[PDB]
């Protein structure tokens, strides 16, 4: 069931903004590790005395990395005279976020039909305002409401190239890296209590519940065409192994974004390229499932994947799940930074052709049982 | 003249510590960009609840990257019960340093015969104490005094593997990168007033002055065998072009470390490898001198470098200077992070064979005039 109850017209995920201590070093690391090109900038060289912001892109995926300069460079400015290209930016909010949470996602940005109306309707329906609608160069409108913790849901709408005040990046600095990642599939929050978090967010968006012992409860909120997908997790206490959601909350100092799932047009090539770079500046992946997991794939998805394609999943540590509608290939990175908090998921979906409907195959919930069983079978085998 | 007036026995540069917002991302970026291997760690996986510290090495060059965790993880600790592996670390000092200065060098560490005696003699001779001598596992002693700004001169001495509490890094995480960098040649501070800075540092070390219109005055302090080299710069005001030292002080919020000069055993190979990676996660270099500069090298160092070796300098943007004792090959990176503050110099020295004496060829002061003249000649040519 999809009641299509969005209270305002939502299009697609637009970008993700990380708040950083040094945007240059995080952006260069992510660019090499994920195969994302340097696409735009707003910094001292573009007249921005307030913050350094660098945009990486791969297909439709947009990762923004932002850090504050010394407040002294902009001390004579006021908001009417600001040189910041992102008017919601605040030195104090950014420093406090990073000191509290470490490196992580400040903004989950979605493109909407009209950011001013989305902001008003959201707030009229319970959203806590964070930054009011601001029109940039009579061209782009941006507004922000609280999502969970210190993460904001950012609305952006365009009259008709990222944002005014950003400059497109010089070719020599723009190496055309590409490992096959094409768009953001979903963005996942960890919270202490799932119920109130869902009620808040579904309350002000109209997003509906998407139909779907290991330490979490989770549910997924979705827009009308189910292309904006926002899962939310809560911990389950008193288990044998401590909940990874609770470990997140402790190290993150509370709720925040847990993982970003990036859709690849070729998850085999993406993982080959990412794994080649894991130990030379890139990202590391979680430990691979045992061979028993891959023997069990024949019975589960042997009608979807060939023996060679299953063996390729085994070589790359790829996990596989399946819905009543489709099939899911997924893998998780180790944490992106110092703290055991945010990580990345790489994903590719098979099925649900109509274009492919959003969330085809689910989110991998079936792999909690399949991993456990396969680990037990492997332990008993040896 | 070398009076050999060190007040305590100094050996060599030991390491450089960067204070970071996220140590993981800076260390991975530096590793790929400079060809430095992941050598040791002290973090949550080693029992450190206080800070994440990662060590990169190339030859004798040691770069340490350190960031604080949430204070809540260590809130029940006291200094007698600390899990920090670096006892001078303080969450508040680190957060304040980074918020004030951005990414940069907190500690210039030198290996001494006895860190407790070096600390006592330094303080008895005017050094401002920063962290008292602390003996780690009855094996290593560490102590810190202020150098300039918020940069400390760290003393380390060994009874007889980086520091106790650090673990050597697993092979799979340790990719054996190497672009030829072998040791730290010198470390340079920017200060508002050179005179008092020199008098302070030379006062408590006994380091002597090393014998050597463009916006700076500078002088170099050196240990007895002149293998520890600490240049210090001050701005010169009222010039045509604004002093780069003054721009540093403004963006850094005061004095701090300006550049680290890394000696390569093969500066041609180092620059080839670094430039291949500039736009895929590595470091960018300053704009190359005009061809007139390289035509002028024949008259200056044609007895030192062949035509092919001069043409190789031209291909790589390498600068060349010469002493009465030796010849200097050098090049500078763009700033390492968001702010136009710290950068890196790659260097290789020819001559002064006895081993090679420290500082052979000077520090490139002759290239201020040579660059200007060659730019004027190139402008007139076109
Ligand atoms: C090393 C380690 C330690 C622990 C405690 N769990 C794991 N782990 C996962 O984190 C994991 C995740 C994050 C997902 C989804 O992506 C999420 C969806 O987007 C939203 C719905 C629920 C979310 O879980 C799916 C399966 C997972 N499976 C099987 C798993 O085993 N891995
Ligand atoms: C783009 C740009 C803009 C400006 C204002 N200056 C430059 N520049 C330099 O920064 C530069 C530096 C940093 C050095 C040494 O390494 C230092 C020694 O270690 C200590 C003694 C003095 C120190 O200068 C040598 C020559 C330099 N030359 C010729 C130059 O032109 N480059
Ligand atoms: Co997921
Ligand atoms: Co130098």
């Amino acid at each position: 069931k999809n009641p299509k109850s969005d209270k305002f017209k939502v299009k697609r995920f637009h970008h993700i903004e990380f708040w950083c201590g040094d945007a240059t070093n995080v952006a260069r690391r992510f660019s090499w590790g994920l195969g994302m090109r340097f696409s735009a900038k707003s910094d001292l060289s573009t007249g921005n005395m307030v913050h350094a912001s660098y945009l990486l892109t791969s297909g439709d995926l947009r990762f923004l990395f932002t850090a504050p300069y010394s407040p002294s460079l902009s001390a004579g400015e006021i908001k009417p005279t600001t040189t910041a290209s992102i008017p919601s930016f605040d030195h104090g909010s950014c420093r406090s976020f990073f000191s509290s949470h470490g490196l992580g996602v400040r903004a989950v940005a979605i493109e909407v039909e009209d950011a001013e109306s989305a902001f008003s309707i959201s707030v009229a329906n319970g959203a806590i305002p964070s930054s009011p609608p601001i029109v940039l160069n009579e061209a782009v409108t941006i507004a922000e409401v609280k999502l969970y913790g210190d993460v904001v849901l950012r609305y952006v709408s365009y009259k008709a190239e990222f944002l005014p005040g950003f400059e497109r990046v010089e070719d020599a600095s723009s190496f055309p890296l590409d490992y096959g990642i094409r768009r953001l599939d979903h963005a996942v929050g960890n919270v202490p209590e799932l119920g109130p978090a869902l009620t808040y967010v579904a309350g002000f968006t109209g997003f509906h519940q998407f139909a779907e012992e290991s330490g979490l409860n989770s549910a997924v909120l979705a827009s009308n065409d189910e292309m904006v997908l926002l899962p939310i997790n809560e911990p389950v206490h008193g288990t044998k192994r401590k909940s990874q959601i609770q470990t997140y909350l402790e190290h993150n100092e509370g709720a925040g974004l847990q993982h970003l799932a990036l859709m690849s047009e070729d998850i085999f090539r993406t993982l080959r390229e990412m794994r080649k770079r894991s130990s030379i500046g890139g990202f590391d992946f979680m430990p691979s499932p045992p061979p028993t997991y891959y023997q069990n794939l024949k019975k589960r998805v042997g009608d979807v994947l060939s023996d060679d394609q299953i063996k390729e999943c085994e070589e790359l540590g790829i996990l596989v799940d399946r819905d009543d509608q489709g099939t899911l290939l997924q893998i998780f990175t180790k944490p992106l930074g110092d703290r055991p908090t945010i990580f990345i998921e790489i994903i590719q979906r098979v099925g649900c052709m109509m274009y492919q409907s959003g969330g085809c195959g689910g989110f991998g919930k079936g792999n909690f049982s399949e991993l456990f069983k396969s680990i037990e079978e492997y332990e008993k085998t040896l």
